[PDB]
């Protein structure tokens, strides 16, 4: 049972196959056109369904070339509303029809955001993207809204003709518009079943530049090189993915780079990953966020969680493949090193939720609760530390990854829950079934808070990183002189960073520490987004005045929501700068992405 959804179930009729024509208009901010599902029943005498909508003007519904009945249910919040449509004749189990919808987006359509031509690099056109997942989708169009159904799909959109309209899925070619020739027609097919959250649509001034012999990078024109330089290790990342998961099977992965209120660090749309340009730190250090996309490509893609209760699934698999890519990449040191500053994340959530908070437990009843709001790290920490205590618990990383393979091929294109996932753990490790009870499942998987059990850790490019943080804290004002520019000489970017996580999960330090670290460390010239990110909530809850603007223009100028979010709040709380947050928001909300514009306002308590 989805609770997110109230579309009919996968029990009663799935989706096989969406044929969406539509025409993107800037003018209007809508998507106007056609959602033909083919709809295959799983019943006898089934005689209506249920599809989700969300702000959608349904025009008509089609069946057998003849206009059918149709009703929207009320509005159930975060959820939109529910389609029920009258089927004309009553289907037998397993009989297909095809049902074609009309349709229009509202432009406040949550999947959405339209950018004017000042909010892109270019300024001269405007911009359209969207981000589907989790249940935004039924904000695109009417659908089963639900990864607990798979289907291909095939589309043609009709944009302005100087625009550029790319999809999640292969591209099958451009011609005019037959009814309006200021406008190109762009094709797609995608020939492998895939949950309607991958789903996926950019439409703007995009250049292509090619970085490997299945990439191609896409952006606007200005940051195209700087991208494909950013992204160059795709093709070597994608065969290490290989490697360890089995046959890549999208045909091409090619990256988008969008502009930088993208809401999210990437988003592994299949055959084209969206990322922040927030990546793009001009040393390829935060390449991970590429190794995590490529990695769903078979943990997520392939093998779909079959509710959001169960996302852990999807993303602790996709970050413990991440990790493996990263340590295959620099060194088993390294992918240690990766593992033990996710630790810390989990510990920075579990201590802001709180460690009774439900949403800190790895599975999940999402019930009345918006995914948006429940979203954090703890699915994604939680869920990979669990695989890296059973991957030590089983006998090491290559034991573990010829069951991460095998995981993959039996569930190649389903939709999976937690038990069957334990099932197969348990069927794979039968001659370990001993070790296998003695883990605490009911804790790890359905307890709130810490794991029971913390994994170890190879400690070795961490201790650099938590002594200089313990000098720091230690220090008194008789020792601020003895910290010096050369302190980081042997630090790589990746341990300034976790320099800086360490300090700030002590936060605040006296505001003289930090003006000295300001002074040797010059730390505001340093322009990687996550260590920026950082020291600046280092500095704003250490209440430093002067990094109030800095703090301001981060928080605005892109839309990251790793990075807008903390910002924000940490702005909000200190009392010189809250005034200048809620205004800043104020300001900024009408322009800012609906699900951004709609966190960061809870989070601010305004509205
Ligand atoms: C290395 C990763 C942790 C990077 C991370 N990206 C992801 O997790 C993507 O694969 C997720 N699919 C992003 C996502 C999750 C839920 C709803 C909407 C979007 C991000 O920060 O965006
Ligand atoms: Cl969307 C989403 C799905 C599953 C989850 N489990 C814990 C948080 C969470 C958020
Ligand atoms: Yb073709
Ligand atoms: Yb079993
Ligand atoms: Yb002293
Ligand atoms: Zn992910």
């Amino acid at each position: 049972v989805d609770t997110c959804s109230l579309a009919s179930p996968a029990s009663v009729c799935r989706t096989k196959h969406l044929h969406l024509r539509c025409s993107v208009d800037f003018t209007r901010r809508t998507l106007t056109g056609t959602a033909a599902l083919t709809v295959q029943s799983q019943e006898d005498n089934l005689r209506s369904l249920v599809l989700d909508t969300k702000d959608l003007t349904i025009e008509k519904v089609v069946i057998n070339g003849q206009e059918v009945k149709y009703a929207l249910g009320e509005r159930q919040s975060y959820k939109g509303s529910p389609m029920e449509i009258s089927l004309p004749i009553a289907l037998s189990k397993n009989q297909e029809i095809v049902i074609e919808i009309s349709f229009e987006t509202s432009p406040k359509s949550s999947a959405l955001q339209w950018l004017t031509p000042e909010q892109t690099s270019g300024k001269e056109h405007p911009y359209l993207f969207s981000q589907c997942q989790a249940i935004h989708c039924r904000a695109i169009l009417p659908c089963q809204d639900t990864p607990s159904v798979k289907l291909t799909y095939t589309a043609e959109v009709s944009v302005p003709k100087e625009l550029v309209a790319l999809m999640s899925a292969i591209r099958d070619g451009e011609t005019p518009d037959p009814e309006d020739p200021s406008r190109k027609i762009y094709k797609f097919i995608q020939k492998v079943p895939i949950p309607c959250y991958l789903i996926a649509l950019v439409v703007g001034a995009l250049e292509s530049r090619q970085i490997g012999p299945r990439t191609l990078v896409w952006s606007e024109k200005e940051q195209v090189e700087k991208s494909a330089y950013e992204f160059s290790e795709t093709e070597s990342m994608l065969k290490i993915a290989e490697d360890l998961g089995g046959p890549y099977v999208w045909g091409q992965y090619d990256l988008l780079v969008l502009p930088p209120s993208f809401p999210y660090g990437g988003m592994e749309n299949p055959c084209l990953t969206f990322v922040t340009p927030t990546l793009l730190a001009g040393d390829k250090s935060l390449s991970n966020v590429i190794a995590h996309e490529i990695s769903h490509s078979w943990t997520g893609n392939l093998v779909t969680n079959k509710t959001w209760d169960h996302f852990w699934l999807n993303e602790g698999h996709t970050v413990y493949l991440e990790r493996h890519i990263c340590g295959r990449l620099f060194g088993e040191k390294f992918r240690h090193f990766n593992a033990l500053g996710g630790w810390g994340e989990l510990q920075n959530s579990v201590k802001t939720f709180g460690e009774t908070h439900p949403f800190t437990k790895l599975v999940v009843d999402l019930t009345d609760i918006d995914p948006d709001v429940a979203y954090s790290s703890v699915p994604y920490e939680k869920g990979f530390a669990l695989l890296f205590y059973l991957e030590q618990l089983l006998g090491g990383p290559e034991i573990f990854l010829g069951f991460l393979k095998a995981y993959v091929e039996k569930f190649s294109y389903k939709s999976i829950t937690t038990d069957d996932w334990k099932d197969f753990l348990y069927s794979y490790f039968k001659d370990k079934v001993d070790v296998l009870n003695q883990v605490d499942w009911n804790a790890w998987l359905y307890s709130p808070g810490l794991p029971p059990i913390k994994p170890n850790y190879d400690m070795t490019l961490t201790n650099a990183c938590i002594a200089l943080s313990q000098r720091w804290i230690t220090a008194k004002e008789d020792d601020l002189n003895s910290f010096n520019a050369t302190d980081l000489k042997d630090l790589s970017s990746h341990q300034l960073n976790e320099f800086l996580a360490q300090t700030l999960q002590r936060a605040p330090l006296p505001l003289g520490h930090i003006k000295r670290m300001q002074e040797v460390y010059n730390f505001n010239a340093i322009n990687n987004s996550e260590i920026r990110f950082r020291w600046l909530r280092l500095c704003i809850q250490s209440k430093w005045e002067d990094a109030i603007p800095l703090a301001l223009k981060m928080a605005t100028e892109q839309g990251r929501m790793k990075f807008t979010r903390p910002l924000f709040k940490d702005l909000a709380a200190f009392d010189k700068s809250h005034d200048q947050a809620v205004r800043t928001y104020q300001e900024h909300k009408a322009s800012m992405h609906p699900v951004t514009a709609m966190l960061v306002g809870k989070d601010l308590k305004v509205d």
